[PDB]
């Protein structure tokens, strides 16, 4: 197995292009209420999970929810792309605020995989361009993650590694 | 039927004792995303919709989601007991902030009706004094609702009346 160790209380930040398998993975490994997704929050504020114009409002809600969960000592997983340092920054700050370990889980997959998964989605397929951009942003992000403040940085380099993941707590 | 007319830009506040059929009613009449419930918010912040220790955080979250929705011009229904004036006040204020009409839908049913439904619930049952207290607080609330800032006050007086409700946009 690919064992990924996390404290019983931590902020797990999933990092991956659209189509890399973040939501599927989060559902496999965590309780439904431990996962806050940006899609879900777009739905909460707008009725429409695919409404790209309510991003700011959705993340405000996501951030505030994360804040409450850490305040109360609840393990939390952020299901969003998180490929831009600017998106990760507030999460680290929140985890810092509540003295919680931020943990990076990176879906470092070949663009080609995300593109073909995207091609076969039945919900919201994105433009190829989006995944080209996300993937390159992800690639430029890996090096600096530890310095950004992530206490553990876990990089998954193939679907075979992702599939063999097991989280050990403590 | 019993037609309740609301504008497209409404904050619909359900007001009813535990066991009065608020959540059931909300699911029947509104889109899933239109309904924000205190139970659901308890789950968001605690993993547990029945967790009574997290009230402050849950209602903080509910109020924030409400404000974001009304700011975006999205109809919203608050699914919480709402029998205390102090509960209703922050909701009214948020609605006014974004030029939204606060609408009260009141489940003015006999205590016995809720007590009986309560004993049959599978999700979580409350002690009898809870429903007795809610019903008395509700009955004491009715007269003053319009004055509190609700633009339309709809009082439903029996399970028959509740069952016959149809919402019409005003719009
Ligand atoms: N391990 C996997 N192998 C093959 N297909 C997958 C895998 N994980 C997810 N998918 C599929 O790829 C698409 C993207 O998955 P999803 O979890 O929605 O990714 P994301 O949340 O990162 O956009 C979905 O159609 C999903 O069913
Ligand atoms: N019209 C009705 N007749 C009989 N039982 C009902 C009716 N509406 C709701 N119930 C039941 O009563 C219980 C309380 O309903 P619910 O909508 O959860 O109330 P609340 O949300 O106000 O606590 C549930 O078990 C529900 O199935
Ligand atoms: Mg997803
Ligand atoms: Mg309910």
């Amino acid at each position: 197995s690919m064992k990924l160790t996390i404290p019983e209380l931590s902020l797990v930040v999933l990092i991956g292009s659209s189509g890399s398998g973040k939501s599927t993975f989060a559902k496999k490994h965590f309780k439904p209420t431990e996962v806050i997704s940006s899609d879900f929050c777009r739905g909460l504020v707008s009725d429409d999970e695919n409404d790209q114009t309510v991003t700011g409002a959705a993340f405000d809600v996501l951030h505030y929810i994360v804040s409450k969960r850490l305040q109360l000592g609840k393990l939390t997983v952020v299901d969003a792309t998180n490929v831009q340092e600017s998106a990760r920054k507030p999460l680290i700050e929140i985890a810092k605020d509540y003295h919680c370990f931020p943990v990076a889980v990176v879906f470092n997959l070949p663009e080609k995989v995300c593109q073909e998964r995207n091609k076969n989605r039945t919900d919201r397929q994105v433009e190829e361009y989006v995944i080209r951009k996300h993937t390159q942003q992800l690639k430029k992000s890996i090096k600096g993650l530890q310095r950004e403040g992530f206490r553990y940085v876990y990089i998954l380099n193939s679907p075979e590694e992702v599939e063999e993941v097991v989280f050990e707590r403590q």
